[PDB]
């Protein structure tokens, strides 16, 4: 129950920057140790994003420990250090760079255009599991990685809730979280429903799971960054693409599981996501509609969307390679 | 406008040197020097105020109020960073529970009840008796607004620090109820706004308190709910929500006697539970942590400190109520 705590993960990293981060997380750490960690981390991320493959792997691993470890005693300082890395990352990302706000029509047109080109539904990994062609072993590979995406999604959504100062917008995210965490029954939380499916196909569902897939780490790192961003356009973009527009995959996966011999109860995880409302008829769309006139929101939202698609594609490509190797 | 509870406007209107240092540290481009300078000056100011300097006390509590409870999210992470520098000083001075070994679950539940027993406040007896004028009820409800209107945000900070999925689920159920279930017009802040309108008061979602004891109460409650040792936050959650049915039932009855309709007083009615606190699912948040002595000491320390700031606040409300 400390396997996903910061110190045990840092001690498994031979790099000197991991020792410096450990010092900044100590109980008696001062501003000197914390600032020293922040400077070394920023330099490491800079070197990796400029093309140093070793620095790149190291900074992504350290950002994963900083942003997603479960020892709350170190969380405030860990997120402080993560922001030093995020500032470097956002410098390197291609940016929307609009000078004036798109019209509401033009904004929605751009949104629709990008989703068509990049939807997770068109990826070989998705259609292959859609088609019913996956073996049980390949379904296990798919679902081991679905675990990492699902099991702490609600925590990222809670970070956006904390950043929504308007009481009615906070209410919208609380309704989302209530559904995600099982309404009146904790055993129906969507992490626990997925745990039930994993156990049905002979996998363990580890709530202290730590990924060793580089593309998965990058995906989870990005998702946490976006949902925590003080400019909520970043988090709303990932929330929109991953919750307001994905009831279609889960219907195709639910059907595929029932064909593979799974019961409706064991496949409940995908069933409970099947939905009927278009994205703009969802009450959460108002949070985006409200902000469309502000070009700063438009730039953050569109930049977030494109970066999400890039890391999602690399991740899904890597799962596919694992399924075919 | 509705951005006057942002941090920079408030700091600009505070004519003391520490306010300029803090404002410079909140800029997105602030350097480590600027942030560390503010943290040092705030910690020194808090220590002076805690040791009997009345001007420093008023100054640090006002700065902590701006840091911890302003609504501009652009500065929130650094604001909370600086707030912690003050919290570390405050907690040094607080009388602390000193259990050397953890109590049993049944012994711990009995011990926290003894803290509650240690209400009978003259204001509570006066209001519950039906003796208050509508002008006096206005005094009480003006301050109820400050306690209620952003309570959900403090509970959300506790949710963030509850790593177990089932414990997060319990707080999400609380937040769902607190924010109106399927209908945001029924969120508990908006239910209270309806009651305030009924009695003749405005309900301002950008309200800023000027009562020192109320500021101290809200500052403490945010600190406790945000603490990385969640014994602090679960202690105040136990008080502010799990064991308020009796108080809110008596207030509900008093407001009906004052001529409010059931609908107008819905805010209080929805808090009247049908079972005692141990029979609620939220109790498992506390029962699961009881074998941990650090949890127990933080929980008891937080209870006592919460009751100290609550009593000073209730005394000050009562003084205001008697003056009308
Ligand atoms: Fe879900
Ligand atoms: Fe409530
Ligand atoms: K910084
Ligand atoms: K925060
Ligand atoms: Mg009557």
């Amino acid at each position: 129950n400390t396997r996903n705590f910061s110190l045990p993960q840092l001690q498994n990293l031979p790099i000197e920057e991991a020792r410096i981060v450990a010092d900044a997380l100590a109980v008696h750490a001062t501003s000197r140790q914390i600032d020293s960690a922040a400077s070394k981390l920023a330099a490491l991320a800079e070197a990796g994003l400029k093309g140093d493959r070793q620095a790149y792997a190291a900074y992504q691993q350290l950002l994963y420990v900083l942003s997603l470890s479960d020892d709350v005693a170190t969380a405030q300082t860990r997120r402080w250090l993560a922001r030093a890395i995020y500032r470097v990352e956002e410098r390197f990302m291609p940016a929307a760079d609009l000078s004036r706000a798109l019209s509401e029509e033009d904004f929605q047109k751009r949104l629709e255009q990008e989703i068509a080109a990049q939807s997770r539904e068109r990826h070989p990994m998705s259609q292959y599991v859609f088609s019913g062609s996956a073996s049980r072993a390949q379904l296990q590979v798919f679902l081991r990685h679905q675990w990492f995406r699902t099991f702490r999604l609600y925590r990222d959504a809670a970070d956006l809730l904390v950043n929504l100062t308007d009481v009615d917008e906070a209410a919208a995210l609380a309704r989302y979280l209530y559904g995600e965490l099982g309404e009146e029954d904790e055993k129906g939380s969507h992490p626990r429903l997925l745990a039930k499916l994993l156990e049905a196909i002979g996998l363990e569902a580890d709530f202290q799971a730590v990924s060793t897939m580089p593309e998965e780490i990058a995906y989870l790192n990005n998702r946490a960054r976006a949902f925590r961003h003080a400019e909520v356009g970043w988090g709303l973009a990932v929330f929109y693409i991953t919750e307001l527009v994905v009831p279609g995959n889960h219907e195709k996966l639910y059907r595929a599981l029932l064909q593979a011999g799974l019961s409706e109860d064991q496949a409940e995880y995908y069933k409970v996501h099947i939905s009927l409302v278009p994205p703009r008829a969802k009450r959460e769309w108002q949070l985006i509609a409200r902000r469309i006139p502000d070009v700063q929101f438009q730039n953050a939202f569109l930049t977030s969307l494109s970066q999400h698609f890039r890391v999602e594609r690399a991740y899904y490509d890597a799962i596919w390679e694992e399924m075919q190797s």
